[PDB]
């Protein structure tokens, strides 16, 4: 995409921690900027939209080249965070509103650097993540994500040189999902056969997808959390058409580049329902305030070592919580993510393990060592209502079989419609992060 010259991009300060040992850290000036998806598109040298609703503009983008060529992505001034896309920073706090009433609806954001002019990409192996969370307003049918992707380090301007915003504007996303939703791919937008997304006001579909590995720490909401690893080959920034891009429509899931399905430790899922919940005698609760810890541990300890587990803590007021553990009749409690613990899960589940086609933890390792980089999201889901995350999934299976029951929200919640009006005001806040050596952040 160009960019646009009717307002400045101002990306909101987010200071995180960078630490050396426990209660020794030293404040990193970052930023959060908003993904190129949310912007006002419109021709570059006027006013007039190239894309509105749920429709690209016809005339202006009769082809991506043309579109391209016609049209530019605008920056988001300070005063539209708050009042247009319901993002704010309160010191090391941000918070994402769901609805912001001309009505935006969810938020997907990024981690920049100091410079302000790259993500801020994470070596995530051998080290440990953490930072505090609150989903007490997030219901059955919304998702307050914190998750890394393999997006490169300038949203790929050197890539793609008609990609003029790079980072700055929020462009080049990816995950493991290969989404056709994505605006702007490969420099370019992605109007190609566009169709609008039925019962979404603000969303399409485009001819390609944007393929990556997905490192998930956080799906979330008061109901029920999992984290995930979502491995692709290759790892990096990949457009994809056809089979390829693994779409759900075509029959396709477990045919494209990347693990879609992931390998998730969900707590309910692995049949601890009483651990996490909205209340105080859940062992973490949910309704208030807590930090996540996250450790990423290699082979050999180092940081030339293969990814081997994804281990997970939490701290609430004071109290340290270790993580539940999967509960089924001759399956080892395993309370982390391991190639063994999603070898074992997923044959318990009748899920295809396509976490080990695509290379498993070593492969989530190796986009891990060359830096993935750090979105912050609230969203809807309008293909499967968040019932994956937080209902019986799928709606018709037996609760009683192990991997179907995902949470205790009922398999009529997460209507796209019906949340956006009953959760207008969802907030998610994620705050105070912490990012150094094992052991180092709490």
């Amino acid at each position: 995409q160009n960019v646009g010259t009717q307002a400045a991009e101002e990306p909101l300060n987010l200071p995180i921690s960078v630490c050396t040992a426990p209660g020794n850290c030293q404040t990193e000036a970052d930023a959060v900027v908003l993904d190129s998806n949310w912007r006002w598109a419109h021709t570059t040298t006027g006013y007039t939209n190239c894309y509105t609703g749920n429709l690209w503009d016809t005339t202006l983008c009769p082809t991506p080249e043309t579109c391209t060529t016609n049209c530019a992505i605008d920056g988001v001034p300070l005063a539209d965070w708050s009042g247009t896309y319901g993002g704010s920073v309160t010191g090391n706090k941000f918070n994402l509103k769901f609805v912001t009433v001309s009505t935006n609806i969810g938020a997907r954001t990024f981690l920049l650097d100091s410079t302000k002019t790259r993500y801020r990409m994470f070596q995530l192996l051998n080290r440990e993540f953490t930072y505090d969370v609150d989903v007490s307003s997030l219901d059955c049918g919304l998702n307050g994500a914190l998750y890394f992707v393999s997006m490169d380090a300038d949203g790929g301007a050197a890539k793609y040189p008609t990609n003029k915003g790079g980072a700055k504007y929020g462009t080049g996303y990816c995950d493991a999902q290969c989404p056709h939703d994505v605006k702007w791919i490969n420099g370019l937008a992605n109007s190609k056969d566009w169709t609008p997304i039925p019962g979404d006001a603000n969303s399409g579909k485009g001819y390609y997808g944007n393929c990556c590995a997905e490192l998930d720490i956080w799906e979330a909401n008061k109901q029920s959390q999992a984290f995930t690893t979502h491995p692709c080959t290759p790892n990096d920034q990949t457009r994809c058409e056809g089979v390829v891009c693994g779409d759900n429509d075509s029959g396709d899931r477990y045919n494209g580049m990347c693990d879609k399905d992931g390998c998730d430790f969900a707590s309910y899922r692995m049949n601890d329902h009483t651990f996490y919940g909205p209340g105080s005698t859940f062992k973490l609760d949910s309704t208030k305030p807590f930090t996540v810890v996250s450790q990423f541990i290699t082979t050999d300890g180092t940081d030339n070592g293969d990814f081997k587990e994804f281990r997970r803590f939490y701290v609430q007021n004071g109290v340290r919580i270790e993580n539940s553990k999967v509960n089924f009749p001759g399956i080892t409690a395993y309370d982390s993510i391991t190639d063994e613990m999603c070898a074992a899960t997923k044959g318990l589940f009748g899920d295809l393990d396509d976490h080990k086609n695509k290379g498993g933890m070593k492969q989530m390792g190796e986009a891990m060592r060359k830096g993935m980089a750090l979105v912050m999201s609230i969203w809807d889901d309008h293909d499967v209502n968040m019932l994956w995350l937080d209902s019986n999934y799928p709606p018709t299976g037996n609760p009683s079989t192990p991997g179907v029951a995902r949470g205790p929200c009922p398999t009529t919640s997460g209507v796209p419609s019906e949340v956006e009006v009953t959760q207008a005001n969802a907030v998610v806040s994620f705050g105070n992060i912490k990012f150094g050596p094992i052991g180092s952040t709490v």
